[PDB]
């Protein structure tokens, strides 16, 4: 009868206003912390209202007809959000479209700061006010966040809290732990958010498409079928996360969650470790889980695929099933690819088939068709090798900053603290993906990089400002990594007017932390590109090791000001004739 009852009976009390909490948080992302916390206590009253007479008045409203009817009685509407008034005036799902439509991925907030003691306080005086506030800060700062897996992050930040607060060194405990749960939902913001642009973008084939190859190499032990079944599964989950539709999000997944559980000896022998968890830290260990070993009866390829007569027959009849089951298979015994690679070459085989199925003979033209995979696979494996042999040998700052030359050179037009996120976000991938196993390093890398990348996009979405960013964000997903690689300078590019005050440093810079100081002299660093389109990257390293010395050097001095004040212009100036 009633969904809101349904969904409240199925999550319970506590998860249920969590995934409430998160939805609003997300949808509104400037209202006050109270102004959600009442919004979603109403909403919570309302099911147990419902929860105990189905047939009471509303009760049989939809979940989005109810968030939407609250979300839009929310305080200070056309002020605070002029946008999204006009969303109130449609109905659903027309109204949902537009709050998704309207939903900011670059709000740019007050960085999450830890104050150790302040925040602790505040835990004890409260755990519930204080978890639910990191929901809403984290949340709307990542609109487009994994919700069922938010409600998880917040539990590991309680166990932080719960761990550190009453240990006499407070900070020392809790700073790192705290930071490198930052790093965690920083990736995992990206993971999602990058399954969510799929949809937008080249919808649900594509995503399943990427599940399939992903899931394969996952559970290389597991049969197609069941491959086929958890992807389907799988595919709705994020879909309905990504529609705004956490609920229904939630309740999918601890079901597909219990199915996995249930089936795990025909599915993966790595299971087990994550099928003796609760719920949430089940979902997540499935999510996280490692590549199974790859079984002994691998069935050999060239027969089905290559060799046999029927193949144009198979293809024209079931298309998707049959190019299905060859990326199910490739995928299973190459670990050793990234997703991408695997979905390249996926069509570059349906291509193969394609030319070869409209010919005389397609029997001696398709024949061939594994060997049109090796340039595919080879230019990847060049990538990673060249570039992690560079950042091997410089450090991932200095990788940091040969990509953001790299980058900006590619698309000057982007807005500096852009350049700068991203090529420092790619540099994070070297460090990461570098030091694994060398069959690791290329799934690792342009995973990560499609991530990265996927990034940048929806920057751009927001915000375009580079047709050579549209069309390689726009393309085809699976070519993405390959059209930026291929970018070269924007000739078309006119230097951007130079400004003195840009490359111009004050004491100010001194009592940063370092993460804070690489970002200054990054920054410039772009600038220097912008400028100077054409000066080489050996160019830039020399100037920019310049600009670091003085930086170094003034910051130790007596009066940092004046060391600053006399020493920069002249760098300033003799630095733009390097850069020729
Ligand atoms: C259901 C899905 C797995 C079918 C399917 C199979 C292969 C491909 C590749 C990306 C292609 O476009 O050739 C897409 C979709
Ligand atoms: C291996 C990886 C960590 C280094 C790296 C960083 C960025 C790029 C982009 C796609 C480019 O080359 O344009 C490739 C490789």
């Amino acid at each position: 009868k009633s969904e809101i009852a349904h969904r409240f009976n199925d999550l319970g009390e506590k998860h249920f206003k969590g995934l409430v909490l998160v939805a609003f948080s997300q949808y509104l992302q400037q209202c006050p912390f109270e102004d959600h916390v009442k919004l979603v206590n109403e909403v919570t009253e309302f099911a147990k209202k419902c929860a105990a007479d189905e047939s009471a008045e509303n009760c049989d409203k939809s979940l989005h007809t109810l968030f939407g009817d609250k979300l839009c009685t929310v305080a200070t509407l056309r002020a605070t959000y002029g946008e999204l008034a006009d969303c109130c005036e449609k109905q659903e799902p027309e109204r949902n479209e537009c709050f998704l439509t309207h939903k900011d991925d670059h709000p740019n907030l007050p960085k999450l700061k830890p104050e150790p003691d302040a925040q602790c306080a505040a835990f004890q005086e409260d755990p519930d006010k204080f978890l639910g506030k990191y929901l809403y800060e984290v949340a709307r700062r990542h609109p487009y966040f994994y919700g069922p897996e938010l409600l998880f992050h917040a539990e590991e930040y309680k166990a932080d809290f719960t761990e550190c607060c009453p240990a006499d060194d407070k900070a020392g405990c809790l700073i790192p732990k705290l930071d490198a749960l930052k790093e965690r939902i920083l990736l995992s913001s990206a993971k999602e958010r990058l399954k969510c642009s799929s949809f937008q973008n080249f919808g649900e084939r594509a995503v399943k498409a990427w599940s399939v190859a992903r899931l394969s190499q996952k559970f290389p032990k597991a049969d197609f079928a069941e491959v086929s079944k958890i992807v389907t599964d799988l595919t709705k989950v994020h879909k309905e996360c990504c529609h705004g539709d956490l609920l229904e999000c939630a309740d999918d997944r601890a079901d597909l969650a219990k199915y996995i559980c249930e089936h795990q000896d025909s599915i993966s022998g790595k299971l087990k470790a994550c099928c003796d968890k609760p719920l949430l830290q089940k979902s997540h260990c499935i999510a996280e889980v490692k590549e199974d070993d790859l079984p002994s009866d691998l069935p050999a390829l060239a027969a089905d695929f290559a060799e046999d007569k029927e193949i144009c027959k198979h293809y024209k009849d079931a298309k998707d099933v049959f190019l299905g089951t060859f990326l199910y298979e490739y995928s299973r015994r190459h670990p050793d690819y990234s997703v991408s690679l695997l979905l390249r070459i996926a069509k570059t085989y349906e291509a193969t088939l394609e030319k070869c199925c409209a010919e005389a003979d397609p029997p001696a033209c398709y024949a061939t068709v594994f060997d049109q995979f090796t340039p595919l696979v080879e230019e990847p494996k060049s990538l990673v090798k060249k570039n992690c042999d560079l950042f091997e040998e410089v450090g991932e700052y200095d990788f940091q900053n040969a990509l953001i030359v790299r980058y900006t050179k590619k698309a000057p037009q982007v807005s500096t603290p852009t350049l700068v996120e991203i090529g420092r976000t790619l540099g994070k991938v070297g460090s990461r993906c570098c030091k694994l196993p060398e069959s690791e390093r290329l799934p690792c890398s342009e995973n990560h990089l499609a991530l990265a990348l996927n990034r940048l996009c929806v920057l751009h979405e927001k915000t375009p400002v580079s047709e050579k960013i549209t069309k390689c964000c726009t393309d085809s997903l699976a070519e993405r990594r390959p059209c930026f690689s291929a970018l070269e300078l924007d000739e078309g590019y006119v230097p951007k007017e130079f400004k003195a005050e840009t490359f111009t440093f004050h004491a100010d810079i001194c009592t940063l932390p370092e993460d804070e100081k690489q970002i200054k002299k990054q920054s410039a660093l772009a600038e220097l590109v912008k400028h100077k389109p054409k000066a080489t990257k050996e160019q830039l390293k020399t100037v920019l090791g310049n600009f670091s010395a003085f930086v170094a050097k003034c910051c130790g001095a007596e009066d940092k000001e004046a060391c600053f004040a006399e020493e920069g212009p002249k760098l300033v100036a003799s630095s733009q004739l390097a850069l020729a």
